[PDB]
């Protein structure tokens, strides 16, 4: 039931305004990535709401995130100050151009939602800033194909989320969908990441590098060489994302995640020594918010 849903965010997000109108925007996003520490996994947590066309999954909701949810969710909250104000910033945060719709999601990390989100003023990529101590980054980039009409392609119904369940509806729907999908673009990344070679320079946590990463920045899994086109119709560059905070001197990794169920606290350093063992994750993007102040379609 998307709409009540959506009523107990409306409820929720009001009272946390009333708490935060009475700081940096660092430790806004700190504050807030906490506060919903604990919060279930959902995969697919949102779509386009109560009557969508494709995806009547909730535009917004404090009762379960996904990893992607989870971050326009906390950052829309961090630079508004109102539950207007945050509709409005989730919205073209997570559309381009704000205008809702299945297609206008930013639904790939790179190509949609870092191009546009950097493109206007909200996000800055410093994955080469952070640099080894003969001050000279270790950062390379990542390339993935990204091949939309490929991915429309590979859909199956279960793109097709309905609040009454009618199959016959949900196969209309696709081929509707995928008509549309059939004509979008083709678009090769170029999403900077410091290596595990880096991070992890003779087996041991590169704390000069670590070091470097800000509070509150965003942190996303680099895989340079992803080849996902046979499962999903794609090849593929970022697999999941989160944010950096500092605790007590020690830097964590706060996400939701699908391993742990909720979202949770991890150490960065150990999460991405385990991450080593992987043949497809190579390192980390990371990016910080621009906007100094809470106010949102442009900054």
């Amino acid at each position: 039931n998307s709409a009540a849903i959506e009523e107990q965010a409306n409820s929720s997000i009001r009272k946390l305004y009333h708490t935060l109108n009475t700081t940096s925007m660092a430790d806004r996003i700190s504050q807030i990535s906490a506060y919903f520490k604990g919060t279930k996994y959902i995969l697919g947590s949102l779509g386009e709401g109560p009557n969508a066309r494709y995806d009547q999954f909730p535009r917004y909701r404090v009762d379960g995130f996904d990893c992607d949810t989870y971050v326009n969710t906390v950052l829309s909250l961090a630079l508004a100050n109102s539950l207007e104000s945050f509709q409005e910033c989730l919205k073209h945060t997570r559309y381009k151009n704000g205008k809702r719709s299945y297609i206008n999601r930013n639904h790939f990390t790179s190509i949609d939602w870092n191009n546009y989100n950097q493109k206007r003023g909200l996000l800055k990529d410093i994955t080469f800033s952070i640099r080894n101590e003969k001050k000279q980054p270790v950062a390379l980039y990542a390339n993935a194909l990204i091949n939309k009409p490929q991915w429309y392609n590979h859909k199956t119904i279960d793109t097709i989320r309905l609040q009454k369940q009618d199959k016959n509806e949900q196969e209309k729907r696709l081929v509707e969908l995928k008509a549309k999908g059939k004509t979008l673009e083709t678009s090769l990344s170029n999403v900077p990441y410091i290596p595990f070679t880096a991070l992890f320079s003779e087996n041991k946590p590169n704390l000069h590098l670590f070091s470097q990463i800000p509070n509150g920045a965003v942190i996303e899994i680099i895989r340079p060489n992803w080849d996902l086109r046979q499962q999903i119709g794609t090849e593929l560059d970022i697999s999941h994302l989160g944010f950096a905070i500092w605790i007590n001197n020690e830097l964590f990794f706060r996400q939701a995640s699908s391993q742990y169920g909720k979202v949770v606290d991890v150490s960065l350093i150990d999460y991405l020594d385990k991450a080593r063992s992987s043949p497809t994750i190579k390192g980390i993007n990371i990016q910080v918010v621009l906007p100094e102040k809470p106010v949102c379609q442009l900054f």
